[PDB]
């Protein structure tokens, strides 16, 4: 089990790390049928998105996405730096798998 | 995948953008049967519904519905300013299919 | 589709507008059976109840009742400005079928 | 129905109010195999549990018990005054059956 | 039935007291297949996660599970001092059983 989102990434060819070390500079979700999702973005132009539920994903999965999208939000309210994002870079625009916070 | 909220909202017919910039007024809600929506309004007059659901969503979307009706709350009480909004246009009031929160 | 709480309430019969204009004065709930509740008071004098889910409720409102205890909580927290509830008059105390927020 | 928490206290056995006007002290919560409850305690020694859910409880009683520790911890984290806590006198700790805030 | 976070983590073997008092210094979630988790860290270099739910854990913690994580996160942006964490010794990073929050 890794410690650190790094190492965490690090388990999955599909994926990099991107350091922000910023706020959230928006957040968009949708209940749009088939764009049940969100989107953030910073200040330095990167956008990511939580992507939409599909086979892609058991079950536990599910849960931890609506979770991830429930964070977004909460740390776009709040200001909160992000540190890092675990990303998956095949996926346009490039797919949240983890998020750290610290300030 | 869409990038943004104008391109997303762009994906379906009858929708359009409406750019608001500003923080919601009233937020609304009702659990009485046949109308558990809500309804938020703007200070400019606006008025827009999180549509109760129905046929017109698939199963898939009533979380979506739920959650956008939580992110509405919760921004009305941070009095966080709501960017855009895509709606259905064709519906009164107007209703939501996707926000975007910045600034 | 209604555009306002009040144009709502009018849809039922047993209902009335309360116009508080006022933060929840206190804010109670119950996790004894049979009394899962929670029961709300202004400064005027008005408690309010969201009612125990049961056969008078539809399975669309089991949600809804959920959701509107989750309002309620938050609106005391924060001590929000509860405008309008469109309330139940045939209940003891009268039970919130919905509620407006306004600054 | 009754309309507050000591009407509502009354109702059962094994019951009583303790009136408490102060905020929660101290929050805890154990997800450990069969100790998944919540334990709150008052500055004047006062401790109290949401208990492990078990064949006391009936299935309307479910929700509730996972709301009134959502309760807890948003009452910890804010500070908010506790007036009343309906308890069950017959555990150790005492009971939580419902609480009322105000300030 | 435990008083206390200290009393509880002594009903169960490989569990141990951690006294931090001190803030979450740091959270990271993740949402990637196999790794749904969090993960907390603390200035002293502390590092604790919350398990991938699995075989190991009983029907009764899934929801407890899921509740520690909303826990962490909001005591994360909240800046809420975490007075002790119970945790298995014998997981790395240590795995959260239970935590205590005061002022
Ligand atoms: C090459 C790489 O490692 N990643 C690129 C990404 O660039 C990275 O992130 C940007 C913000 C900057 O820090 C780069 O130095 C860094 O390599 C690209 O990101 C685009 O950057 C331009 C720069 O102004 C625009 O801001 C553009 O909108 C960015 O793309 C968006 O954000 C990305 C994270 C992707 O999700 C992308 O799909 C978005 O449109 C993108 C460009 O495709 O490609 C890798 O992600
Ligand atoms: C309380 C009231 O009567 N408000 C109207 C407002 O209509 C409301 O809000 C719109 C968005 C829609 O959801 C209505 O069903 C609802 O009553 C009017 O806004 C216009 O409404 C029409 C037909 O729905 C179009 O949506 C049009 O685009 C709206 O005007 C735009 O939005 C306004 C708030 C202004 O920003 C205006 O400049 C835009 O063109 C307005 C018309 O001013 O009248 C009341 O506010
Ligand atoms: C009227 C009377 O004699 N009450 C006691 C009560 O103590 C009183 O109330 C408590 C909250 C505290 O302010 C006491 O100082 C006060 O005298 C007992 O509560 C326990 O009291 C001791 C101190 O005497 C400790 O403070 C202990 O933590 C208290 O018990 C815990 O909290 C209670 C509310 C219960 O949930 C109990 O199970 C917990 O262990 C109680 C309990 O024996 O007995 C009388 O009510
Ligand atoms: C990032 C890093 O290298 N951290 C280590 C830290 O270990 C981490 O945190 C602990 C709690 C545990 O979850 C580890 O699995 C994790 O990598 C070290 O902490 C000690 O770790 C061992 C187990 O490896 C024991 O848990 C031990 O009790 C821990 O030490 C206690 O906590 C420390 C932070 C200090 O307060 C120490 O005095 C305590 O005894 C520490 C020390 O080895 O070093 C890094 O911080
Ligand atoms: C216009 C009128 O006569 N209305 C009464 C209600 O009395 C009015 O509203 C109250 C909230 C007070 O502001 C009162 O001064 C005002 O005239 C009456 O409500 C009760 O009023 C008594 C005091 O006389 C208490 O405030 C009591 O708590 C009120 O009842 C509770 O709140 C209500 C809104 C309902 O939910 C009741 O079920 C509660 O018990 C009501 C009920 O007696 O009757 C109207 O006709
Ligand atoms: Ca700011
Ligand atoms: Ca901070
Ligand atoms: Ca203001
Ligand atoms: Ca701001
Ligand atoms: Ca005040
Ligand atoms: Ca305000
Ligand atoms: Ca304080
Ligand atoms: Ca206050
Ligand atoms: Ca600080
Ligand atoms: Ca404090």
């Amino acid at each position: 089990t890794p410690q650190n989102i790094t190492d965490l990434c690090a388990e999955y060819h599909n994926t990099q790390i991107y350091t922000l070390n910023d706020k959230i500079f928006s957040y968009t979700e949708s209940l749009a049928g088939k764009r049940e999702m969100a989107i953030i973005t910073f200040k330095n132009g990167a956008i990511f998105q939580v992507e939409v539920p599909g086979s892609q994903h058991i079950d536990s999965q599910k849960k931890a996405i609506e979770r991830m999208k429930d964070t977004l939000r909460i740390a776009y309210l709040t200001e909160a730096k992000v540190e890092k994002l675990c990303v998956w870079n095949n996926k346009t625009p490039h797919a949240i798998a983890a998020i750290s916070m610290a300030n």
